């Protein structure tokens, strides 16, 4: 599993979480941080679904001109659900 | 060295505190985040971050767990990370001597 | 490629981001964080909150020990608090403009 990271200009939050949503990817975590205003989107995946997953955010955010962020990806080592317990892949 | 996180609901940020430090762990840092559920969409959440040592994330987890969980929608989720190297900057104690 | 992330007090970030604009680190992201009456969502509330600044910074492996550095000697006041740093793999960096990685 894996940590997708986004940092995009806050415009693009809706066009973005749009089309992760088109893809099944939801369960977003969103932060308001400073570039030296930006929103960070967070999201632990599958390793089945990264490439899809950071395609639709380069396909929404993607404005074209200076600045319309980074993505990094990272691995999981695990991931737990605490309303049931549940661990790994149907963690997600 | 792992790094756990934790995205829980706001209120439960206390018990989860003091649930860690029974287990000898202190040291959170905490981020206020959104996530996405009248159905109410932005909602309000609490990131929590601490990196231990590596023989105490059974129980770090194990201690979130007990104090967070209601066993309904919206409880949250734990992830656990490698951390390859921690520096406290006061001193310069590095790995598990920073922790 | 290394993830570097260190928890600052507050007041040192401008020292901080300077000391590494020396040593060619300037892209940096900044969360405002907590460690441990404050008012949340419009009601009082008395807790022990400590404020703290986030600071990450992703760069190339050669750059990460200077990138330490830089944050270290910036960061320290000798008082407890001064905070920590961490190092992190980042397994894939993609531009979004470009798609350069």
């Amino acid at each position: 599993m894996k940590q997708v990271t986004a940092i995009i200009k806050p415009f693009k939050l809706d066009e973005v979480r749009e089309s992760l949503a088109e893809v099944g990817v939801t369960g977003l975590t969103v932060t308001e941080v400073k570039g030296f205003p930006k929103v960070k989107i967070e999201v632990v995946v599958d390793d089945k679904v990264v490439e899809q997953a950071v395609d639709a955010i380069i396909k929404a955010a993607r404005t074209g001109k200076i600045g319309d962020g980074k993505i990094f990806v990272q691995e999981v080592e695990q991931v737990i659900r605490i309303r049931t317990g549940e661990t790994g892949p149907d963690a997600v």
